[PDB]
RNA sequence: CGGACACGGACAGGAUUGACAGAUUGAUAGCUCUUUCUCGAUUCCGUGGGUGGUGGUGCAUGGCCGUUCUUAGUUGGUGGAG
């Protein structure tokens, strides 16, 4: 009831990320990936297909999510406010987490990971 | 582009930087082209708006300077004359 809700909120404040329509499907070919989220919205098959073409066979975790758009307000091109239009983005379908930097509230999404995944 | 900002568009399922090779050039200017890797919201597109100019106008001006002007020249106050 922690996980799905709060604790990833609190690792998109500073924290390196994807971003933009040339770096989503990147960050996989690097030895830098912590925890990383894919919607379950993605168009075509063969793009989450690609994803756990990697981190399948490999260190790296995804979390499927209910869409692309909704990480638009978690990635950090800020569209809620007072005097602007609360829907400019069309956010990412993947990003990644590089580095934490503090350790606020970081264990209740690592601890989803090998509560079952092992 | 060294066109700031303001709005809209473009916009993570593909806005934008940069670039080896070669016809391509005056030029090892990715200038353009063929091909393809790379850059991480930085921008780009449109519309208003700035901005820059050894661009005009010295008869729109300021400031400085030259000149009649190297000669002795100039002016109020108060009385007097009109
Ligand atoms: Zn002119």
């Amino acid at each position: 009831n922690t996980a799905l809700q709060e604790v990833l909120k609190t690792a998109l404040i500073h924290d390196g990320l994807a971003r933009g329509i040339r770096e989503a499907a990147k960050a996989l070919d690097k030895r830098q990936a912590h925890l990383c989220v894919q919607a379950s919205n993605c168009d075509e098959p063969m793009y989450v297909k690609l994803v756990e073409a990697l981190l399948a066979e490999h260190q790296i975790n995804l979390i499927k999510v209910d869409d692309n758009k909704k990480l638009g307000e978690w990635v950090g091109l800020c569209k809620i406010d007072r005097e602007g239009n609360p829907r400019k983005v069309v956010g990412c379908s993947c990003v990644v987490v590089k580095d934490y930097g503090k350790e606020s509230q970081a264990k209740d999404v690592i601890e989803e990971y090998f509560k079952c995944k092992k």
